[PDB]
């Protein structure tokens, strides 16, 4: 009795899964390719560890995010895999329901992290208080095509710290706040989002994950997490919060995913 996990999103969640390449089984949770290969952490990421190190019962992981991907290249652009090609990858391959993934209300997760690269190309460009909800209603509507499926699990991630990564301290003090503030509102507009679609659907479980105060207290207190300092780049994963300029190690992704671990519960795989 699997827990179907369909994962959208960015860099912070690639792992180089292929629709055509191996697909999840039991002996097999990622299906492609090896947990731990394919990352921005030099090892497993939150999803790899979500699903197999933190899962309470069996986790099938089919994970659509790509590279770099924006929400919608009709608002933010930047690669062809945005999350509205990766939601029609999951209607072509997977929302039907096929025999290799005969998901239902009931065992299916569909997990969203997004927003870090539209807020990263676009903080400094548009206006946060009119632009966002842009953002998020787009996010809204890809949420529904999963919906009218018969998705009904959900879980959202909000946009971590990236304000504070070696990539962005290097432009600047004040472009660290302009970014900040920026994510700040698309935050708040995300949770808003999140909370009016659960109240609207009324049979829909879902979990916002405060990626955001998560990270940002590790950054504040490194030490007390077995980091050296908050700025430090290691691409062993492990030796600093940072893989390399704006992606954080397999030892942050760890820790994020133990600390989202009780946050799932009530997902049904954790």
């Amino acid at each position: 009795n699997p827990t179907y996990f369909f994962t959208f999103g960015d860099s912070y969640s690639q792992t180089g899964f292929s629709a055509s390449g191996t697909q999840p089984s039991a002996s097999n949770p990622m299906g492609n390719p090896d947990l731990g290969i394919g990352t921005t952490t030099n090892g497993p990421n939150w999803i790899g560890y979500l699903t197999t190190t933190e899962n309470a019962s069996l986790v099938l992981s089919y994970n659509l995010a790509a590279g770099g991907a924006t929400i919608d290249n009709a608002l933010v652009p930047a690669y062809p895999g945005d999350l509205a090609s990766q939601f029609r990858l999951f209607e072509d391959v997977y929302a039907d329901k096929p025999a290799s993934a005969p998901w239902s209300a009931e065992d299916a997760v569909f997990g969203v992290w997004i927003g870090i690269n539209d807020i990263g190309n676009a903080y400094y460009s548009t206006d946060a208080e009119t632009y966002t909800p842009k953002l998020i209603s787009r996010l809204e509507s890809l949420v529904e095509e999963v919906y009218k499926n018969g998705g009904r699990k959900f879980l959202f991630l909000n946009v971590p710290p990236t304000s504070r990564s070696p990539l962005f301290l290097e432009q600047g003090e004040e472009v660290v706040k302009q970014h900040a503030e920026y994510l700040s509102v698309y935050n708040e507009n995300l949770e808003g989002m999140v909370d009016d679609f659960t109240k609207k659907k009324g049979d829909v479980t879902t979990v916002l994950y405060d990626s955001w105060s998560f990270m940002t207290k590790i950054l504040d207190d490194p030490t007390a997490y077995g980091f050296p300092d908050a700025t430090c780049i290691n691409d062993d994963g492990t030796s600093c919060i940072w893989w390399n300029n704006y992606h954080p190690g397999m030892k942050y992704h760890l820790l994020q995913a133990e600390d989202m671990k009780p946050k799932l519960r009530k997902l049904g795989g954790w």
